[PDB]
DNA sequence: CCTGACTCG
DNA sequence: TTCGAGTCAGG
């Protein structure tokens, strides 16, 4: 039972200086999406307002934009961005229930108020999916029903604020919420709304040339196979490779023969077709995802793409990026890398500026493990891959070949991801006996790291969770499973999450610090993207000199570790050229 | 819808 | 039998 006022005009008591606020955007992608209703709960009552009314009411808009009028919300970024597309500013958000729930336990996958309410046994609100339905049945219900849902969500936020803040504090996560994630949410809202401009003429031309090349590679594959088939079908491909051409079966999955890139690479001594097939699938992914998929989400009038950074999704503390994902744009092979030529500045005589942390996960490892030998390598800035090579190959620096260094690189990151000798041998296509020795030698060379890996798994067993530098947590209830596979997965998460998660913490704080500096110096430069360990900005060309100093300094100084942090940077006329 | 394959950190 | 994401085509 819950009384509320279904209001048809705004009143003074609706504008109190503390309220739970709901600004409901039901489309998953909130860019330029309709606002279907509004609810306010405060000391004076519970109210529902129509958007057309309240959003045209100068007093309500003033209240929204007034920083001293504090609002508690769930997913404030969604409301903030949807409001931006209507030219309205939302300020004063002092508590975000989505982010609070996310910090308390990312595993719960909270993405509606009812799901957060569940964490505190609060049942006086329905799941969104219950009210709106799913798939083709999805629809906004009749006003009375909508109104009650929005009011119940606001009522829930109102009552849940203190219980959530109280638990965050005993978890040592209250500052993580209010000083890191909540400020970052506003910064991400700005980035999403600004968007990134795309050179569609260039993308469309690339797509036309790619179609041509696909056709050619395709026919060559059929010629080598002696038959036509669907190359994009791992099932049909498997019949061609392992039945028709009788190539060895190196791996099976639950569904059948594996045709993974790793397997096809290993088959190259048997038949040249596998190299053609790998190329074809590369080209096809470029076409389908980064040409076609990208062109579908460009807003035709402004030629911008507006990603959504999911801030409350990953288990480690990272962001993700969707519709489109701008955190997986090709870079490692030159053919794919050219896609980046189509990401351009939003203004004339602006440039793209890209700054990345060098080896942040390995530096975080050095810090947390307190390994003398690894800390000293970074403190002296020795090449960490060449150093590991000297140890795992047992040679002097002058004897380290480029291939040995590449193998050591694989050992250095593999350790951070819990690699076994099997995985390392498969990765490097080397002897498993050898791979096991690489690992044995690594741990003899970096005994602090070995101790850290043992200790963190013990900590996980004892506490039930692991923590990052800035007190993010991930629970690991499988860490004591009797099942080898299940327990092993949890142990590798114990090892890896504090590293990936602490690196996430660091770059998040850098974004907040950087944004502060940019505004302080009245620079026009602004953030466009974050890609886990790098930040991409655009700015008028005049500001490059300043950014060359400002951006890396702010990023290097974000946190102080037991080793230095290092940032590299580049700028140019497109994302491609900022290299 | 899931699986597996390509993409990034 | 190396971690964490999103999108795509095929089935």
């Amino acid at each position: 039972k819950m009384a509320f006022t279904l209001a048809d005009r705004v009143t003074e008591e609706m504008l109190a200086d503390k309220a739970a606020l709901v600004v409901e955007v039901v489309e998953e992608n909130y860019h330029d999406a309709p606002i279907v209703g509004i609810a306010v709960v405060n000391e004076h009552g519970r109210f529902f307002l129509r958007p057309e009314t309240a959003l045209a009411d100068p007093q309500f808009v003033a209240w929204l934009g007034d920083e001293t009028k504090k609002k508690s919300m769930f997913d404030s970024k969604r409301a903030a961005v949807a409001l931006k597309w209507k030219g309205i500013e939302l300020c004063g958000v002092s508590f975000d229930l989505l982010l609070a729930a996310y910090l308390l336990d990312p595993a719960q996958g909270v993405d509606d108020v009812a799901a957060a309410a569940k964490m505190k046994q609060y049942e006086a609100v329905r799941p969104d999916e219950a009210v709106y339905g799913k798939g083709a049945k999805r629809a906004v219900p009749d006003e009375p029903v909508l109104a009650e849902h929005l009011v119940r969500k606001a009522a829930a936020i109102w009552e849940l604020e203190r219980p959530f803040l109280d638990e965050l504090r005993r978890n040592e996560q209250d500052r993580l919420l209010v000083e890191l994630e909540q400020p970052l949410s506003s910064i991400l809202a700005e980035m999403e709304f600004a968007g990134v401009k795309v050179d569609t003429k260039r993308l469309e031309q690339m797509g036309k040339e790619l179609a041509e090349q696909l056709g050619t590679v395709e026919q060559r594959i059929y010629e080598l196979a002696g038959q036509e088939f669907n190359i994009n079908s791992p099932k049909q491909l498997g019949v061609i490779l392992f039945e028709k051409l009788q190539l060895p079966v190196l791996k099976k999955t639950k569904t059948g023969y594996s045709t993974s890139a790793d397997v096809l690479e290993k088959l190259a001594p048997y038949h040249e077709i596998v190299e053609n097939i790998l190329h074809y699938r590369q080209l096809g992914k470029l076409q389908s995802t980064y040409i076609e998929g990208l062109l579908k989400v460009v807003r035709p009038a402004t030629k911008k793409v507006h990603t959504i950074f999911n801030q409350a999704l990953t288990q480690t503390g990272r962001l993700s990026s969707t519709e489109p994902n701008l955190q997986n744009i090709p870079i490692r092979l030159e053919e794919g890398r050219k896609i980046r030529q189509a990401f351009v500045p939003s203004e004339s005589d602006w440039l793209i500026f890209a700054a990345d942390y060098s080896q942040i996960e390995l530096r975080v490892l050095a810090h947390i493990a307190e390994d003398d030998n690894l800390m000293e390598a970074f403190r002296r800035d020795l090449d960490i891959h060449t150093k590991t090579a000297m140890d795992i190959f047992q040679v002097s620096e002058d004897e380290v070949t480029p291939n040995m260094r590449r193998q050591a690189k694989a050992v250095n990151y593999g350790i951070v991801y819990g690699i076994s000798d099997y995985g390392l041998a498969q990765n490097l296509n080397i002897s498993r006996k050898e791979a096991a020795e690489f690992i044995e030698r690594y741990f003899e060379s970096f005994p602090g790291v070995k101790r850290y890996m043992e200790n963190i798994v013990q900590e996980a067993k004892q506490k039930g969770y692991v923590t990052t530098l800035l007190h993010r947590r991930r629970y690991l209830p499988d860490i004591t499973s009797r099942n080898f596979n299940v327990r092993s997965f949890a142990e590798r998460m114990a090892m890896n999450t504090p590293i990936q998660g602490s690196a996430a913490d660091i770059i998040k704080k850098a974004m907040i610090d950087l944004n502060a500096r940019l505004k302080e110096e009245r620079l026009q430069a602004h953030l466009l993207l974050q890609v886990h360990d790098e930040l991409i900005l655009e700015a008028p060309k005049e500001e490059m000199e300043r950014l060359c100093r400002l951006v890396p300094e702010v990023m290097e100084q974000a946190v102080t570790l037991r080793v230095p942090l290092k940032v590299d940077y580049h700028y140019g006329s497109t994302w491609y050229d900022a290299k």
